[PDB]
């Protein structure tokens, strides 16, 4: 399948070169997979989600996304126009309030929720969780991410936006999950992207167009935006049967575009997520 005039990040993930604008992907499109977006919620009523999104859990007075961030991330995973995996099922878990903040204890509860809740959902092709959040190092946060991964969920987490080594942030520093840095449309490391040995992969993160609340759209930047590209890619690849939740991060690294990013510090991987789709 070919989506013309796609957001640059979608085009980038199906291309061996920057500077194109068509997204190419297998029509299976993540059907039969599920992606949990653990964030500020999801505006499931947005036409871009086509009935494939729903809120399953909140820790606050509403499950609605009063912020936009979670809706944007969910859009990059799976919206019809802005998403990598256009037929996946999206499940929202609101661990962050409408100002985008959340306690680590709530975030941990949300991760353990997903590890169990997937047994209440139909995801024959596999389960992914996208975590566009983080703060300072916490062994308990890292352990919760490790549990979620161990339970059979492909966990993708943001590297962080501090232009610093991600070893000092969580859950980015957890070795067993997929830690995602951000790049721009010219294959440069995003100016804010964290780096370091704990990163597994880069995805598009600067000037990413996606869904927003109030049935709208907007372009924002962050490792928050790169993470759902990788989560959606994992769901897409798992639906194709090319990899599994336990092996998807490594498979994405194995098949990535290699050596193509600039300003990658010595010791950080130079790997850009790539679907290797031959039309």
């Amino acid at each position: 399948a070919a989506q013309t005039n796609a957001p640059w990040g979608l085009a980038r993930i199906s291309s061996t070169s920057p500077g194109t604008s068509t997204y190419y992907y297998d029509e299976s499109a993540g059907q039969g997979s599920c992606v949990y977006v653990i964030d500020t919620g999801i505006e499931a009523s947005h036409p871009e989600f086509e009935g494939r999104a729903q809120m399953v859990k909140t820790y606050y007075y509403s499950s609605r996304d009063g912020n936009g961030h979670g809706t944007h991330c969910a859009g990059t995973v799976g919206s019809r126009t802005y998403g990598v995996a256009k037929k996946t099922q999206l499940f929202g878990v609101k661990v962050l309030d409408d100002n985008g903040s959340g306690q680590y204890s709530t975030i941990i509860a949300g991760m353990d929720f997903v590890a169990s809740d997937k047994n209440n959902r139909n995801c024959p092709k596999g389960v992914v969780a996208s975590l566009s959040l983080g703060g300072g190092y916490s062994s308990s946060v890292n352990s919760a991410a490790a549990r979620l991964q161990s339970s059979g969920v492909m966990v993708a987490v943001a590297a962080g936006n501090n232009n610093a080594d991600a070893r000092n942030y969580s859950p980015a520093s957890e070795p067993s999950v997929c830690t995602v840095g951000a790049s721009d449309r010219y294959d440069r490391r995003s100016s804010f992207s964290n780096y370091g040995s704990v990163l597994d992969i880069f995805g598009p993160g600067t000037d990413i167009l996606s869904t927003w609340i109030g049935g709208s759209t907007r372009s924002i930047s962050g490792t928050s935006m790169a993470t759902p590209h990788v989560a959606g890619l994992a769901a897409y690849l798992m639906t194709l049967g090319k990899t599994t939740a336990a092996s998807a991060c490594r498979y994405i690294a194995d098949t990535a575009n290699k050596g193509d990013l600039s300003n990658i510090p010595f010791g950080t991987v130079n790997l850009l997520a790539y679907n290797n789709y031959q039309a």
